[PDB]
């Protein structure tokens, strides 16, 4: 019997066998009052408190969300879909602890992505037991509200203030500060890590003064709040809430009455209608996401980043080589995960229209001019490759590099990586290369499980990334010091060094996508 006394009452865990040892897991500990009825759209309230034992022995409900139904039966897409029941009653977190119980372990808190509209902490690729077993860190992960239920905003109105899902995350951090010591964790050694919308969340926790004392350091995998899809304007946010109201027959003149009507709607009606609030979205559109609320975020985050108003600490930031390809099969013409997707110039042009619906003819022309300087060949896959790079550079790579540059200008150590290894198991086809989302399994150490038929070179690579990430968490420095590795240099503006992660040549390079990012970061905002 593994019973731990938390601030709120006792919880029961279970033991797992992992690589010839044990990890103790507590799956599904509640951390907030379930946000139902009148609590829908509100900030999470603190937990009622209980005597007797809460059994934390299975993953909890995932938050309400629309499911990816694009490729039924296909593992490449369905692996991302939730794997417990959907419920509004979903504010639970998970804790993996090394055995024997550690004395004062560093804690890593994972925040999932899913574009702020989907995701859950229970996915197989987010299973923290390997990290716990291999590096003797404590791993924690939480479910937080997404879509309208988590991000619906009528700014200043505490019935629906915005950022509720970011506040769920923050309450989970607070839970760790208050309880992790009872589990053998060090509340003073907490690293946040997250991928995509989860990495954008981690970066907003660097900006939010309520989060400042709830963590030490931060790891941003393929995302940051300055990505163009990650923060919603207050004009866009109100238009969208108003639209959702109209769509559900919930339009009233009293802002407060609207929320009351929305609170009487069942979650399916809200979910069904979220897709249609943006008047024309793209495959990267965020219907309801982070807003400037005067609470979690006290000002536009670009202004805070530029003027140095953020927690001074070390960061670890990186991207994958083909960030953009995953999105091409969710609406660009001529693209398919079942053939080689060789597209013409014409299709390339129509694909720009899908990703850049608001942009002038001049603006799309200058994207094309910039990305079609073939040295060389011509060379059938030229346009297919160009569109993936457009989408990946504009949405993920140039913003992560810009985030890292601006952050490091205020004198902290930053480390940047470029992940270029394509999983031997990737279910998506070869043309999609090193996709968005597919470093996660290496970070969580899935290729260390030799029963799983990743390659030896993959086990070596993951073992090494697990060590770098644990070293950054524990010591603020992501070295692998023992195996004659490449030293990871700090990223500074000026040299802008970064490390590549792959199975052969890990190397130090500079100025990733220099020409492309000058285009997106400085020229494109003007068109
Ligand atoms: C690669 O496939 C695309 C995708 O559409 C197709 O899915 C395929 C697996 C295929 O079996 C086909 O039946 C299905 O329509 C092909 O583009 C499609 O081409 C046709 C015109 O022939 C259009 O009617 C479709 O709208 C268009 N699809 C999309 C999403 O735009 C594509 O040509 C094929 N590419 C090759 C062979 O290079
Ligand atoms: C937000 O306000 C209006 C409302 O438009 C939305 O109404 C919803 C109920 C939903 O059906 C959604 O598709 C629709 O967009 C926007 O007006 C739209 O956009 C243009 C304006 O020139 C028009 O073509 C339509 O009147 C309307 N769209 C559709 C598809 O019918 C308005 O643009 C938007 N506000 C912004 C962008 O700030
Ligand atoms: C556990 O270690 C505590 C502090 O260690 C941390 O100090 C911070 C500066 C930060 O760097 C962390 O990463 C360091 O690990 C110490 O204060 C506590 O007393 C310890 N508690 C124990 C051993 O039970
Ligand atoms: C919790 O855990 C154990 C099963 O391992 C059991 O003895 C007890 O009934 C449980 N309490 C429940 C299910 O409420
Ligand atoms: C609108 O309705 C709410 C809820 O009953 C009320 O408290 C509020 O004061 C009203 N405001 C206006 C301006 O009518
Ligand atoms: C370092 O080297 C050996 C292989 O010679 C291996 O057993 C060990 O896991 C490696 N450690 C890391 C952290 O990569
Ligand atoms: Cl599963
Ligand atoms: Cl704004
Ligand atoms: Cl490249
Ligand atoms: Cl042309
Ligand atoms: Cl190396
Ligand atoms: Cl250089
Ligand atoms: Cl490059
Ligand atoms: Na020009």
């Amino acid at each position: 019997d593994i019973i731990i006394a938390t601030k709120n009452g006792k919880v029961r865990g279970m033991q797992l066998t992992v690589f010839g040892g044990t990890v103790t897991a507590f799956l599904g500990i509640p951390y907030a009052q379930p946000p139902l009825g009148r609590l829908r759209f509100k900030k999470p309230q603190s937990l009622t408190k209980w005597s007797d034992i809460w059994n934390a022995t299975k993953y909890a409900n995932s938050c309400c969300q629309n499911i990816d139904q694009s490729f039924p039966g296909f593992h490449g897409s369905e692996m991302w879909n939730p794997n417990t029941d959907l419920s509004e009653d979903c504010l639970y977190l998970n804790v993996w602890i090394p055995a024997p119980k550690p004395k004062n372990a560093t804690v890593l808190i994972w925040i999932y992505g899913g574009h702020f509209q989907t995701g859950t902490s229970s996915l197989h690729v987010y299973d923290g037991k390997f990290l716990a077993r291999v590096e003797r860190v404590i791993v924690v992960s939480m479910n937080y509200r997404v879509g309208a239920l988590g991000f619906l905003a009528l700014p200043g109105n505490p019935e629906a203030p915005g950022n509720m899902g970011l506040f769920d995350q923050q309450l989970a951090l607070q839970w760790v500060q208050k309880n992790i010591a009872a589990f053998g964790g060090n509340p003073k050694s907490v690293t946040l890590f997250g991928e995509s919308a989860g990495a954008a969340s981690v970066s907003l926790h660097l900006l939010s003064p309520g989060s400042h004392s709830l963590f030490t350091r931060a790891i941003l995998q393929s995302g940051s709040f300055n990505a163009p899809w990650a923060v919603t304007s207050l004009y866009e946010a109100r238009n969208r809430t108003l639209n959702l109201a109209k769509l559900t027959g919930c339009s009233r003149e009293n802002e407060t009455e609207i929320i009351k009507c929305l609170r009487n709607k069942d979650p399916q009606e809200i979910l069904l209608n979220e897709a249609f609030v943006v008047p024309y979205g793209t495959p990267l559109s965020v219907n309801f996401g982070p807003t400037v609320d005067g609470d979690f975020l006290t000002d536009m985050p670009d202004i805070l980043l530029e003027l140095g108003q953020f927690k001074k600490t070390q960061i670890l930031v990186g991207v994958n080589k083909d960030e953009g390809t995953a999105f091409l099969v969710y609406g660009a013409p001529g693209f398919s995960k079942d053939n080689n997707s060789i597209i013409t110039r014409k299709e390339f042009q129509e694909g720009l229209k899908i990703f850049f619906p608001g942009v002038s003819e001049f603006g799309k022309e200058s994207i094309l001019f910039h990305y079609t300087d073939w040295v060389d060949d011509q060379r059938p896959e030229n346009y297919r490759e160009a569109l993936g790079d457009v989408v990946g550079d504009y949405n993920f790579i140039c913003p992560a590099l810009e985030f890292t540059k601006k952050f490091s200008e205020w004198g902290n150590n930053a480390f940047f990586y470029y992940f270029e290894h394509r999983s031997s198991k990737l279910p998506w086809p070869e043309w999609m290369g090193v996709m968005h989302g597919y470093e996660i399994e290496f970070v969580f150490g899935l290729p260390l499980e030799r029963r799983d038929q990743y390659t030896k070179a993959e086990e070596i690579l993951s073992r090494s990334i697990v060590k770098r990430w644990a070293n950054f968490a524990k010591y603020g420095n992501p070295q692998e010091t023992q195996n004659q590795s490449t030293s990871w240099p700090v990223f500074k503006s000026t040299e802008q060094k970064y490390l590549t992660l792959n199975t052969e040549s890990t190397r130090i390079m500079t100025k990733l996508r220099a020409q492309q990012c000058r285009f997106w970061t400085s020229f494109f905002p003007k068109v």
